[PDB]
């Protein structure tokens, strides 16, 4: 499954852009996940944080979570409580994947993944977040 010659695999963290919507973060799953149908050569799906929907968007449409800063909307941050508690769900998975702690309202347990994420993920960087 996604032997097409684009990037992204099971379990990958992304950013994905579907029309209409500010980058929202997703996690790269297997079509059986879904519960519909292969994805087509050159897509994926993902399983967006938040909701826990499945889409199948193309690769080329998909950019790795690790590249936050350039990805992260902080208007659509603000005016959406839905896309801050995606944030938390897609920071949540990426803290445990790369082996990290941090010392209790939603934006308070965010604070400090935030700050993390758009600072470079240190000590790991973006390899602590593969799968
Ligand atoms: C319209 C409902 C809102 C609240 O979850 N969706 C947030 C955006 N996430 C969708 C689009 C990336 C994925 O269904």
């Amino acid at each position: 499954e996604y032997q097409d010659g684009k990037e992204f695999g099971i379990g990958d963290l992304v950013w994905g852009k579907i029309k209409g919507f500010s980058w929202w973060p997703a996690m790269v799953v297997s079509w059986k996940a879904t519960s519909k149908r292969q994805a087509m050569s050159g897509m994926r799906w993902v399983q967006w944080f938040g909701d826990g929907k499945f889409s199948e968007v193309s690769a080329d449409k998909l950019v790795a979570l690790g590249l936050f800063s350039q990805h992260f909307n902080l208007a659509t941050f603000n005016k959406l409580v839905s896309y801050r508690k995606a944030m938390y769900h897609a920071l949540e998975k990426a803290r445990v994947r790369a082996g990290k702690t941090f010392p209790d309202s939603l934006e308070d347990q965010l604070k400090p993944m935030l700050e993390w994420a758009h600072g470079g993920f240190k000590p790991t960087g973006i390899e602590g977040l593969k799968p």
